[PDB]
């Protein structure tokens, strides 16, 4: 599955624990609030955080607090209260990691509940 494809989330959907490791991009799951459900391996390698550590703390207050602006945390709350969240844009990453420019797609998943975050560097 290539980063950005239209129907990225319907591959995903399908994924369990190993096969979501198995992407060329970072791939991190959210709910509603930026709760971390999931985690993959290739974002790991970007961001220097064990994947099986960052499971269950908030992304935008914990673990990435550069991304708790309005051009992404922002972007996010709007996808999530309409129903439709589907952006990509670049960013740059620089809390405990050196910074990464890259290219972020938040993209809703299938659940409705839940909602993706992809990255890859740029
Ligand atoms: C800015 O603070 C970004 C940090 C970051 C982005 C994504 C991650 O998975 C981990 C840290």
């Amino acid at each position: 599955v290539a980063f950005g494809s239209e129907d990225i989330e319907n591959t995903l959907a399908k994924m369990d624990d190993g096969q979501l490791d198995g992407l060329a991009f970072g791939a991190i799951q959210l709910d509603g609030d930026g709760n971390i459900l999931q985690y993959n391996a290739a974002q790991g390698d970007i961001t220097g955080r064990d994947p099986k550590q960052v499971i269950g703390k908030n992304f935008f207050k914990d673990v990435a607090p550069c991304t708790d602006s309005p051009e992404f945390y922002g972007k996010f709350k709007e996808g999530v209260a309409s129903g439709n969240l589907n952006t990509m844009f670049e960013y740059t990453f620089d809390y405990q990691m050196t910074p990464t420019k890259v290219k972020v797609h938040m993209k809703k998943a299938l659940s409705g509940d839940s909602y993706w975050v992809f990255v890859k560097r740029v």
